[PDB]
């Protein structure tokens, strides 16, 4: 499974940041061994495609379920496509928890943007009161079941297990709890899926990731890669690319 | 008060459409008395203002209420200027009635959005049950409130009018009833602002406007222009623009 990392811009940037921080990865020294994907602001995407060498993909943040209408604030896999962007962000904490996107939506979304022949990184993560609760199990299958339904072919999904206490927070999983995750989650794919999109599938973590301790998580034997915030705004994000060098 | 109309184009378009629709634009006989701008969506933003002539404004969907952050899939006021846009179009039906934002929100976005000196088209309405109810002026009245509220200067705010029984259901309201609503609101901006922001404060209507409808509907004496949906993406947008000739 290739090593992934995608790193998600947030709400941040303006035309000469990023075009310094497009400059800086373009020309860093990146393992060819990793895939490497930039999610920008959609109004940035175009300017990000045209900017960044064509061996780093790009990613929308967010996308609708229908290729056009009357939904005026929203963007379609037709118009993304239609500006290179090969990704998109799905189910990201901040859309189910500050913007109320249900797991019903999200499911629906997938499956339009797969359609359109868009890669897709699909978010899941319990909440601080659910891992207290014990109950991260019951809620991220529960999760990952609601875009399992909508995927036909797993070929161009990346699943993404970010706890939601450890976004933004500087509160990193350790090692071991994001191992015992990715391990569930595998082993969830292979008994409702198959052993095959079980082996293949990567699974990426996302939460407070740094430089400084990105290779102990990459490490461990079920964490595919890492869904990047803050850190992917920084020249570390260099370092978090080649993780396992 | 200039005639002003806004073409939102909602989450339709690709390059090419768009860019015949801009070439058609740029080149017709457009009033040198009306004010035009169009809401492009957030991907196509930077691309709109490249392309259409100086003298069309263009103008954000939606954004945000902060100028950075972990919001995945927003963007801000911020980078709605760094683009070159000068509009945000805030509160309009689907936003309201989809995307459920509430009154309280699109107050902090207006708030936001004036504070970096964008203009702003606000836009309020009642449904057919609140119409049928008789509780038009109670809906329009407290939707206005929560904006006016929220505005310290109105010389960057347009005022739209869009019932949304007449969103995109063919539906236009009459003259009569557009008339009414207009001056209602007019008449409650005197009395709770002032009367010299009553007089120069331009309220658009929006709601199934067409070329073939368009001169009924501005030769209303509290009507100053329009809020196009499904006819701003044709040529008889042009006709619209050129309603009082």
């Amino acid at each position: 499974r290739k090593f992934f990392v995608g790193g998600n811009w947030k709400m941040n940037g303006d035309k000469k940041s990023l075009g310094e921080l497009i400059h800086t990865l373009n020309g860093a020294k990146l393992s060819a061994d990793t895939e490497v994907v930039c999610g920008a602001p959609s109004i940035y995407l175009d300017f990000a495609r045209q900017k960044l060498d064509a061996k780093i993909g790009v990613a929308a943040q967010n996308c609708y379920k229908v290729p056009k209408g009357a939904f005026t604030g929203e963007i379609s896999p037709a118009m993304i496509k239609d500006i290179g962007a090969a990704w998109v962000i799905l189910g990201n904490s901040e859309r189910r928890h500050v913007f109320g996107e249900s797991d019903e939506l999200i499911g629906q979304k997938v499956a339009h943007a797969l359609a359109e022949g868009l890669g897709v990184i699909a978010c899941i993560g319990e909440k601080l009161d659910e891992r207290e609760a014990g109950i991260t199990e019951k809620v991220v299958f529960e999760q990952t079941k609601a875009i399992a339904d909508n995927v036909k072919d797993w070929s161009k999904v990346v699943l993404a297990y970010e706890p939601v206490w450890a976004i933004g927070t500087g509160k990193t999983a350790t090692p071991q709890q994001a191992q015992e995750v990715h391990e569930k989650l595998r082993g969830w794919l292979k008994t409702h899926v198959s052993d095959a999109v079980a082996q293949s599938t990567r699974i990426i973590y996302g939460g407070s990731v740094t430089g400084g301790n990105c290779k102990e998580l990459a490490s461990q034997h079920d964490v595919d890669g890492f869904l990047v915030g803050g850190a992917s705004l920084k020249p570390e994000f260099v370092d978090i690319i080649n993780a396992k060098h």
